[PDB]
């Protein structure tokens, strides 16, 4: 599932945006 692999990488960048704020 290439789509499932894109959701995981998306959770890493979004997790850094909130932790950065």
């Amino acid at each position: 599932g290439v789509s499932e692999l894109l959701i995981s990488t998306a959770v890493q960048g979004i997790l850094f945006a909130l932790l950065g704020a």
